[PDB]
């Protein structure tokens, strides 16, 4: 895997595949995690050095992803390694979850890895610093990037969420929103972690459309109150108000499906983020012990399935994020054929760590050629 045919600072340099299958085998998952968001916070992680093909740019509404692929929440739950991960080579990341006040997450061990099916489960319960901490962390960040010309396309979203103790989940979305959302380019509203009980509930359709309405008041909030101080109020890429996604789980049957579309529709949600990990996956023999919300390769053909039904319920009105199973180019064509607009990996840094940006690019790119596509936009809901 000697990078010349495509030294340390590049991401497909050889020491880091025999790195991480040496990790992948004898190293706890946690740990795993903590020795990256280690190197990245001393700026030691590999870098992608190529400009992007512009013919694999994409939008939605007013953000300009430089490329089609970003980091899904969960993996940044803090926002401490933002800069660093952005440059193997992705277009945006979507730090947290984040809750008004720090968590330390439900016990361990907690997340378990399954390398034969290139899965993932976890029962991690939002542990993060808390909104305000998290909130110095993205405008340190921000600062960074105001100097940093290489960084000014770059997006950061911030997933949203509920201390576990909360009653009303619109409290705890409104405090972030006061804290955070001026330095956000757009807020992804999480109703599906499986890791805190009765948060899912939060998708019927009537406490949905209260939460997305509630959301959507409070950055509009934001700036009317806002708008006239010296400083201006938006201190992210887009330099707007942050538009607002929300992420939904795969474990629904179709009259949620369409009654939550419905929603969408009416509330004007910006995006759908499809989809959180699932509960529904019983074949992983080393998981048949454990707790919690199942990522990777055996969660791409449910969630695939899941943006070809949202994308109809929603008569293409909604745009799409596509989370889940995304390794390849190909994997990746397939979510944006369903009507994904734009992919989210999580599992794919996992089992293929810092190549994992620049392979996938260099796939879809010569897909897109193979395929007869002018550019990637004109792949979007090809399939329907
Ligand atoms: C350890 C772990 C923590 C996660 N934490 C969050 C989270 O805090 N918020 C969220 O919206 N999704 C979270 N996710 C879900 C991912 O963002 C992603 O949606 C999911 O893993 C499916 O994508 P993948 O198959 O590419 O891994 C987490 C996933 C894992 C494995
Ligand atoms: C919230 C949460 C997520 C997790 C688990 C699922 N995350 C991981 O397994 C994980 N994350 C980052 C890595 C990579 C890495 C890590 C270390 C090294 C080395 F340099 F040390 F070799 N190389 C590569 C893949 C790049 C891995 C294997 N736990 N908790
Ligand atoms: O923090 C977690 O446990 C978590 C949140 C989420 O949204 N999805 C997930 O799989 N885990």
């Amino acid at each position: 895997h000697h990078h010349a045919e495509n030294e340390s600072y590049n991401p497909e340099f050889f020491l880091y595949d025999i790195f991480l299958k040496f990790c992948l085998k004898y190293i706890d998952g946690e740990i795993c995690h903590d020795l990256f968001l280690l190197l990245g916070k001393y700026n030691i992680l590999p870098y992608d050095t190529s400009n992007d093909s512009i013919y694999a740019c994409t939008n939605i509404k007013h953000l300009d992803f430089i490329n089609p692929f970003g980091v899904a929440a969960g993996f940044d739950k803090n926002g401490v390694c933002i800069d660093s991960i952005l440059k193997l080579g992705f277009s945006f990341i979507e730090i947290g979850t984040i809750t008004p006040r720090g968590q330390t997450g439900n016990a361990k061990p907690r997340i378990f890895r399954d390398v034969e099916s290139r899965s993932i489960i976890n029962s991690c319960g939002f542990n993060n610093m808390g909104c305000d901490k998290v909130t110095e962390n993205l405008i340190l960040f921000r600062k960074r990037q105001e100097e940093d010309k290489l960084l000014s396309k770059h997006i950061v979203g911030v997933s949203i969420g509920k201390n576990k103790d909360t009653v009303n989940i619109v409290d705890d979305l409104k405090y972030c929103i006061n804290k955070i959302g001026r330095y956000a380019d757009y807020i992804a509203i999480n109703v599906s972690s499986p890791n805190t009980p009765g948060l899912r509930d939060n998708q019927e359709a009537g406490k949905l459309k209260n939460i997305i309405l509630s959301v959507k008041e409070e950055i509009d909030n934001l700036e009317k109150n806002n708008i006239m101080n010296d400083e201006f109020l938006w201190f992210n890429t887009t330099k707007k108000k942050p538009l607002v996604f929300v992420k939904l789980a795969p474990d629904l049957n179709q009259e949620q499906k369409k009654e939550i579309a419905d929603v969408l529709l009416e509330t004007n949600i910006d995006g759908m983020i499809i989809s959180n990990t699932t509960t529904q996956i019983n074949d992983i023999k080393s998981f048949e012990n454990k707790k919690g919300g199942v990522s990777g390769a055996k969660l791409k053909d449910i969630s695939t399935k899941f943006i070809c039904e949202m994308y109809n319920y929603t008569n293409k009105q909604i745009p799409i994020i596509a989370s889940g199973g995304i390794f390849s180019g190909l994997d990746a064509l397939e979510k944006i054929e369903a009507g994904a607009s734009v992919c989210q990996l999580y599992s794919c840094l996992v089992f293929n760590g810092m190549k994992s940006a620049v392979q996938i690019k260099r796939e879809l790119n010569h897909l897109l050629y193979q395929r007869g596509y002018y550019n990637l936009k004109e792949a979007i809901g090809r399939k329907h």
